């Protein structure tokens, strides 16, 4: 006669937060708290991994706690998802339980020598040498190459793997580890899918790149599926098993993108996200069957509910951040002051008036993949404003989106249905419509934006009987969570031509050397 | 003997003034009238001569009134000069001793026509094609087809030439005949090679070119030098005679550019000025012949001190959008509100850390005229901020002088010796740092900045023995006057790579259409 409730740690690039859900698919209690920051050299990105875990601990504590102020029937949460920033990589000890160093993250360009080093020694100049292998090329982001740097760098590290100690994960594996106070080893596909070692199509390591990078097997992880059991709560680092009051299984992890994917009910194919954030993504569905880039993405793991489980697969873009940019020209520039400016400022024009942005500040991502593009602004005349150049930036925003999921066609060979949109400016309207307008479709905006959180939530919710099929799942949702729709309003010749402004500016960002 | 005062009326595109100078060339008293902008099609600007007539009475009146109420040795004014806004261009006629129509202004665009003809009818395509007689390239700008456009288009024109009684005549010459009476019909050399009727070399109207534009030998007036007796004020128009109070003569004339030209004492060759107004215009002395640009600069007379004395010819460029740009950057994009916070903010980061902005709003002038090219900025990352935008407009305007500056080198076989300024820009003192240090000469920036007036002041002064050489003119200034020099205070690898940006940037610009 109680509600079930579900736990998501939600460990993102600048703060942890634990979100719980009741059956009904709604957050009913959320905690955040940051971590610190830390960057030692220019281009360098650092993260404290005992500071992510007691953060993550507090989080659920205080959520908790705020629950049982607002439910005091409510006895124990079913079970628990992690989902986590990717890529970001950490290095303990299997006996001392404790970080060798801090985790080099994501973005972080530590690992560049290291990179040009492999595609030149063991991929003679292909970056896309194992893109049949992993679905991604040689890059500055993946796992295995700030693992490769940590044996090279870090003393503590190199020593550790001499003695059979030395343990490697991303922070799903590093989180479930210390969660269950040492007894848990494992990693699930999503994540693997971004380590550079694992094969796409099998979902298993892959041998050849492990000898080929200098990885030993010892430290990886065991892979297993985003929706099984993975392991208990069992630490009580700020109360936490005392708090869950039962033991507590933790039966979901997934990496952020795909957890945002999952979580916004895109399981056919050919549906996708585009998410906002500390980094922007445009993930798309493309089925069972891997799916392979000619034109720049990367291929990757969208989802697999159960060891026994189909393995659905996507294609992945990075883009701009339409919040990057929006802040940027508030902050830097002065444009304006308030948010709510931006929108009027832009509406208060009815186009770019002959100029074009490309907010390429540290390169053009996306189909372009050109890290000497700077950014720039062209064709400006005295009748110019920073009406035209807020609007022009939106625009150009929803036109590497465009170009993006032009790609994407391309390669899945498929069409977009629709497109679902959270993280921050999906409550941008003007840029939500040029979007609907370029690409043709609709644009989906959950008013429960919580939704990356919510992906985690539904794997473990799955796994443990809380929801039954991926089914009950989309209809629950439909059911409690409302979501507003914005629909095309384009010509052709305008998508034609705004599209041929834009090609013609690509041409003159190449600046840095 | 007792103490002596030169008029100058500054007859300019907004307005008219009146300025008085001791013989210390000190300004000790001014008055300024305004005079309505008549624009009766999109393009078109013209002025009514009689109201600038009156303005320029009233300007007369109202300072000597204002000087004998401060200064109990200001007997009577020595002489007067006169200096206007060139290319600017009156029709009278003889007998009513009044005009036709308004003047067609300088930047008046209703001569397009005229000059599309002229450049095929006469030229074969080639707009340079009397360049070698004129110094000038055929334009909308020059007063012949605005004598043509008149001709063509305004019957009492036509009429009054068919009668023999119509009188053409650029501002100088017109202020001078009214001015006399109706006497004085004269023009000086400076203001005579803006018509396209002059000979550059012999500095007489050319027979042939005034037969090939169908311009009549009749219409025009005698040109004379810029200081010798023109003749006297003969009128009593707002009380200027009354005012004068003894029979006062005219012996001064200059076009205005030429006149800030002698206004900053650069009667050596080599000497150079550049007003920093809402575009610059740049001058060098070239000396005693003249010198004919293969960088689209235009050839003109500089000054020539007695009738019949030497005569110093000049290259002259300019820049559409220097002061614009520091406006547009307030106004249009809300960059900075007060006009002191530009220097304030540019000062307050030590370089455009990669970024180039070129404000080609209206186009290139100076020597790479491409009206395709557009407003731009490359460079730019997240570390850039409007103060890094604000201080690269300071740069560009700095190194398109440079690019002007170096043509002229090229054209004239000659170093520049030093480069006085005046104009609102030139008390932005990084912007005169910035231009010290491309240009590898000294900066004279005087602090009486009244130099267009002045120059005029000077012709009349030295034909009426106020000051009896340039030397002496000269001393006076450098004694009285004092100048602010600013020398260059960069390195020659600092110099190479702003130039080498600026280069690569502006391959960049091409847009419009
Ligand atoms: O540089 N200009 O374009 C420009 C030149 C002169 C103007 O008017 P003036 O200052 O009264 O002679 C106004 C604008």
């Amino acid at each position: 006669f109680t509600m079930k409730y579900v736990g998501s740690i939600d460990q993102g690039t600048t703060s942890t937060r634990f979100i719980i859900f009741d059956e009904r698919q709604r957050p009913v209690s959320v905690h955040q708290v940051p971590h610190t920051q830390h960057t030692p050299h220019p281009g360098w990105l650092e993260h404290d991994p005992m500071e992510i875990f007691r953060s993550a601990c507090k989080c659920m504590s205080v959520a908790i706690a705020k629950l049982r102020q607002k439910d005091a029937s409510f006895r124990k949460i079913e079970a628990i998802g992690i989902t986590n920033q990717r890529e970001t990589t950490v290095a303990w000890d299997r006996v001392t339980k404790e970080p060798l160093c801090y985790a080099p993250v994501w973005n972080d360009l530590r690992t560049y020598d290291i990179t040009k080093k492999v595609t030149a020694e063991l991929g003679g100049g292909d970056s896309m040498f194992a893109s049949k292998i992993t679905g991604l090329p040689v890059s500055t982001y993946f796992a295995a190459f700030k693992m490769r740097w940590m044996l090279e760098n870090v003393p503590a590290v190199a020593d550790a793997c001499r003695r059979g100690t030395l343990c490697f994960g991303t922070i799903d594996t590093w989180l479930m580890y210390k969660l269950s106070g040492g007894k848990a080893f494992v990693t699930d596909v999503t994540n693997a899918s971004r380590t550079f070692l694992m094969d796409l199509r099998t979902r298993k390591w892959s041998p050849e790149l492990c000898e080929k990078l200098k990885i030993p097997m010892e430290t990886l992880p065991e892979i297993r599926s985003n929706s099984e059991l993975f392991g208990y709560v069992e630490t009580d680092e700020c109360g936490v098993a005392a708090a869950l009051n039962e033991r507590t299984p933790i039966m979901g992890s997934i990496g952020d993108q795909q957890s945002a994917l999952f979580g916004n009910m895109c399981f056919e194919k050919g549906e996708a996200k585009n998410t906002y954030g500390t980094g922007c993504f445009l993930l798309m569905n493309v089925g069972e069957e891997a799916r392979f880039s000619k034109h720049g993405l990367l291929s990757t793991v969208g989802f697999q509910v159960g060891r026994d489980g189909p393995c659905y697969y996507a294609l992945e873009g990075a883009i701009a951040c339409a919040g990057a940019t929006v802040e940027w020209m508030r902050r830097n520039m002065n444009l304006f002051s308030h948010i709510t400016e931006c929108e009027k400022l832009a509406r208060s024009v009815p186009g770019t008036q002959g100029i074009v942005f490309v907010p390429a500040f540290s390169g053009l991502l996306a189909p372009y993949w050109d890290p000497s593009a700077r950014g720039t602004i062209v064709g400006m005349t005295l009748k110019t404003t920073r009406a035209h150049v807020i609007r022009a930036a939106l625009q150009a925003i929803a036109l590497q989106l465009n170009d993006v999921v032009g790609s994407m066609k391309r390669d899945a060979g498929l069409n977009l249905s629709s497109l679902r949109v959270d993280g921050g400016l999906s409550k941008n309207g003007l840029l939500m419509e040029i979007q609907a307008s370029l690409l043709g479709v609709d644009i989906l905006v959950p008013s429960m934006h919580e939704t990356t959180a919510l992906g985690a939530a539904l794997c473990a919710g799955l796994a443990a009987g809380v929801w039954t099929s991926l089914e009950e799942v989309k209809a629950v949702s439909r059911r409690e969570n409302s979501w507003k729709t914005v629909s095309p309003s384009g010509s052709a010749m305008e998508r034609e031509a705004m599209i041929a402004e834009w090609r013609e500016a690509l041409k003159r960002t190449k600046w840095a050397k």
